[PDB]
């Protein structure tokens, strides 16, 4: 029931660079994921002006940060517009082809990994801290899907039979052994305050 | 043939603040407009993956900067997705209600006008340099419209009978008398290099 796909060549190369480069300031992953959540929330909010029934699958527009020391996971949940199967498999890979090329050029021109979000590919900064990422997503117009990748040049997509979520996206970061700092309450608080303080949606940091 | 509308109260108040505050670093207007053009170009590019006929109204995705010393205008043109009448009159005012409130709060909390784009209302930084703004826009699904405002709490919209443009948005900044520096080639070049160097579309600075 599980489809396996190869990444575009440029994305696979971006992911290797992110995993292999020595770069200490890994905490920027969180801002990039919160930023993408915010954009997804903007999208469903705007669509709902012209069609209030888009919020039948959920009225609240918000972001939850959920650390889990047992599973060694950090989960970022939003109730944004979600993603279709086509988004996961094809559409986002395609726009990320040019953004990756632009980004990798700038890095040669001296730029630093922290500028990744200006090229549209800030999601892949998750692999600074995660050995595996799972994405569960639900768009009004499609079914619930699980996307997963451990960054070896391939990703999987399946229909998700797990617990339904209504509308939005959940990003489950399976953290590397030496990156458990991002499960601690004061570390996450520090990072959100420093990088994400002007997001226009509630950000709730769950306690354990 | 011309409809006159009142701005939302919060936007009218944002515009007065932008016009009345002493703030020397006015050049940030250009980055905000180029940023919105880029977002509009992203939108039509993405829509065209799932429906290549959206580019029948124009294949090229680009940004032109056109100074005109005679008319004292600076025009920013893009071939992005364009805006519907509903966008101009109602939809963008509504999302800009919360962004304005958020922004004006931050300014009390010390923030500075240069952060306006983080709240979604960066367009209104045009009134740092313009006494009047005209917006001509064409969306695939609607007709060509002219929006105009001289920031006295009202704006006008009409159907544009002028020369058709295909798809996109043109922003015509009627500059204040003491802001002609933004018509000079070396000044515009300087600003684009400093603030807009990583935009993923061609930016062409027309000569006079
Ligand atoms: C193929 C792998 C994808 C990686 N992921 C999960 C993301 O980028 C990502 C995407 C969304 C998302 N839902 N709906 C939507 O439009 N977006 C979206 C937002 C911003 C840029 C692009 C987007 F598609 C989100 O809410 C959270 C995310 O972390
Ligand atoms: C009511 C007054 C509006 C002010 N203007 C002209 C802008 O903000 C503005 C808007 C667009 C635009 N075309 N299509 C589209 O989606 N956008 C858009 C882009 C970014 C945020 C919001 C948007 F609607 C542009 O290409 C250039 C602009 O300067």
């Amino acid at each position: 029931e599980v489809e396996t796909f190869a990444f575009q060549a440029e994305i696979a190369q971006l992911m290797s660079l992110i995993i292999n480069t020595f770069y200490s300031n890994k905490e920027i992953f969180l801002r990039e994921l919160i930023s993408n959540s915010s954009d997804a929330l903007d999208k469903i909010r705007y669509e709902s002006l012209t069609d209030p029934s888009k919020l039948d699958s959920g009225k609240e527009l918000h972001i939850n940060l959920i650390p889990n020391k047992q599973d060694r996971t950090l989960t970022i949940v939003d109730t944004g517009i979600g993603m279709t199967k086509a988004d996961l498999i094809n559409n986002l890979g395609t726009i990320a082809k040019s953004g990756t090329k632009a980004f990798m050029e700038a890095l040669q021109a001296g730029a630093d990994i922290s500028m990744i979000g200006q090229f549209g590919v800030g999601f892949y900064s998750a692999y600074l801290v995660a050995e595996k990422v799972t994405v569960i997503t639900k768009h009004n117009d499609d079914e619930q899907y699980a996307w997963e990748s451990s960054a070896g040049g391939s990703f999987t997509v399946r229909t998700d039979t797990g617990e339904p979520m209504g509308r939005g996206t959940k990003v489950i970061l399976h953290l590397k052994e030496d990156q458990t700092e991002y499960l601690e309450e004061r570390r996450i608080k520090e990072i959100v305050k420093k990088h994400s303080q002007f997001i226009g949606y509630p950000i709730t940091l769950f306690v354990e």
